[PDB]
């Protein structure tokens, strides 16, 4: 593994464990692991 390690994923999710090339990409993705709009009373 010359010139560092294979592949460069400076951004990786914690919920699923995905990896993106750009930050924004990961951010927009994280949205999937979020959905609190409706008034959850229970
Ligand atoms: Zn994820």
């Amino acid at each position: 593994g010359s010139s560092g390690s294979s592949g460069e994923n400076p951004y990786e999710c914690s919920e699923c464990g995905k990896a993106f090339n750009r930050k924004d990409q990961l951010i927009s993705h994280q949205r999937t692991h979020a959905g609190e709009s409706g008034p959850s009373s229970g």
